[PDB]
């Protein structure tokens, strides 16, 4: 006659809280990314329980869509918005409608997520035990969820399920941005702190460039992903490079960065190495341009790799887009003849290693020492098969 | 006045010339796109292409036509193609029937001005336009897109690539091999309960060379990985023409689908009772429903041996990364078996020389030895004064 409003009832606070344990059937797929993902993510960072892992999912996957239209939506830029939450589904409407219009598109909007996350499946569904924390458990009986009570009709294992599932769909790129959702929420704001004067940095703790941890002392400039949507990196300046003397162009994977500062000013001295009348100099310009447009192999140096292709060579260049090197002013490789390739040569020797003897690495000498190596091994492999 | 669609209504009295059009495509985008092309055509007669434009014509035939006939009499023939974000006419028609008029033009407006937001180093991509296609990008079959992508055709193909590359392997799957699930769903609406008729078909399933069989269809199913869809049937193949048996077949090694034609009645004695499909067939059909694959699906399955390097290796290297057995770890200095297309274990294995050896199938085993053998040659040639 009257229904609850909420997925869980508010707790009496004056009692201990005592964790309860809700069972999420996820389909074998959703499952196996969460089970990838987790063991990816701790090498970072040891072990942390699925339900840590589960609840910093949902925790950023959450703050993205409550704070969607908040005055300090800069700090989830680049954050993903999940289809199961629907708080960001319904103020995406059309602003400019009028109040009778946009009751109709919520109503046509709430009616249409029901359907999809309401279709019953046919499967071997896993069962996930999410141990729910304090935190967890007022935000799932908190009035914050208003949409998602009326999409999931208060049935948290259905509003569940639909997290997860959606989380185990999106690119490898969207995912990690969920789980490392605490670093990039601290460089959004510095990044908005910054603008264009890049009056301040933030110490950061990085094993991108060493087995150990380093603080350094980074300027974020912006976060990027690769074309092919693998991984996330802060493009920014940083003093790693100089061992603390000075700031230079460079990209961070963001997995690889922990224990983030709040922005300090820089001195005088050092605020007048990174910019003239308050802008970032000219070289730090074009040294983060050439990073964004490649954050993976930018960071290396402009080296010559002497690469003889054959006709089908050119044919599988010409097919083969993934990380693909440039020659001199971009030119078009030369059949049966020497190309020079001005990639770094460590992206030359990942995009002919599986050339054989239609792209041979002729030089720098360590690339085509590699190169032997693993041909000949590999022919030797191939052909104790056979004999 | 000033143009209605995305190209001008052709003269029919003028012989055809396909015009190209040049898409550009995010390099993700393009990179599953030609994965999905080459493993199209290991579907075909041994040495056999399709061209890109073909390609890319098929997945817009496919997409376009689960759109028009979304809520037409005949939509049972599309039960299973994916409705694509890109196309527009299925949204429309989608929005609930028994709203009043005045709150459904509300809900058109609303989705034609969001889509019109949503599409507006790329690949280039030159597609030839068939007269066909063109005489489908100028009718008036495209209302809604044509406003939405503001009658730019390189916006609305795009739209429709970049979407289809965001489905999963068995979504796009479907759209490649809808001619074959559309022939299927047309026998499943003909059964409906009673299932009183079977087509012939080719199999590459159970058999090197195409065997002739006949099917019954129950149901499409995507299997655990998302990765093949199955035909949930029953079968003659397994007791050699003597009998009906529920079984599984990838819908990629269908072909030659024929008419249905309706079961002999000591046949159709063996398969149903009073109308209905016979309780151990229901059982069976079950089992296969919930997983079409495992213990039916044997056909071209990958053993590579990982070094301990090997299995390192293939922690850290994500790209195109097939997947194993069940989902499992790999393990150092033995045999695993990869259930990925072939094809995607060569093209990630090829770089690993003795750390990641392919050692089935033998197309695999044939290709990587020369790979490697006329490698070495060539690396060890240059060291030669």
């Amino acid at each position: 006659l009257i229904p609850p409003s909420t997925f869980l009832p508010k707790r009496d606070k004056n009692v201990p809280y005592i964790a309860e344990v809700q069972s999420i059937p996820l389909s074998p797929s959703a499952y196996s990314v969460i089970i990838k993902d987790k063991s990816i993510f701790e090498t970072s960072l040891g072990s942390v329980s699925m339900s840590s892992f589960l609840t910093s999912i949902f925790d950023s996957a959450y703050i993205a869509s409550l704070k969607y239209k908040s005055d300090d939506n800069y700090k989830y830029i680049g954050i993903p918005l999940l289809n199961a939450f629907v708080e960001w589904q319904i103020e995406e409407i059309d602003d400019s409608l009028d109040d009778k219009s946009k009751e109709i598109i919520k109503s046509y909007l709430i009616s249409k997520l029901s359907a999809k996350y309401e279709k019953t499946k046919t499967e071997n569904a896993v069962r996930v035990r999410l141990s729910i924390c304090r935190d967890l458990y007022d935000t799932l009986s908190s009035d914050d969820l208003y949409y998602e009570n009326k999409v999931y009709s208060l049935t948290l294992r259905r509003f569940l399920k639909a997290v997860y599932e959606d989380y185990a769909l999106l690119s490898d790129c969207e995912r990690e941005r969920l789980i490392f959702a605490d670093n990039i929420i601290k460089i959004n704001e510095v990044i908005k702190q910054n603008g264009s004067r890049y009056y301040s940095f933030i110490y950061a703790y990085s094993n991108m460039y060493s087995r150990e941890k380093r603080r350094i002392r980074l300027i974020p400039y912006r976060i990027v992903s690769d074309e092919y949507k693998m991984y996330n990196y802060l493009v920014c300046l940083s003093d790693e490079k100089s061992a603390g003397k000075e700031f230079k162009a460079d990209s961070y994977r963001i997995s690889r960065l922990s224990g983030l500062s709040i922005a300090e000013k820089l001195s005088q001295k050092e605020y007048s190495s990174v910019t003239e009348y308050e802008r970032l100099k000219e070289g730090h310009v074009k040294s983060v341009k050439h990073l964004l447009s490649d954050p993976r192999f930018g960071s290396d140096e402009s080296d010559i790799s002497k690469v003889y292709l054959t006709e089908k060579g050119v044919e599988m260049f010409r097919k083969i887009l993934y990380q693909r090197p440039i020659l001199k002013g971009n030119e078009k490789p030369k059949p049966n003849t020497v190309n020079e390739f001005i990639s770094p040569p460590i992206q030359v020797k990942y995009y002919f290693n599986k050339f054989g003897k239609d792209g041979v690495i002729l030089s720098p000498s360590d690339s085509f020492e590699e190169m032997r190596t693993l041909y000949v091994e590999g022919a030797d492999a191939y052909n104790r098969e056979v004999e």
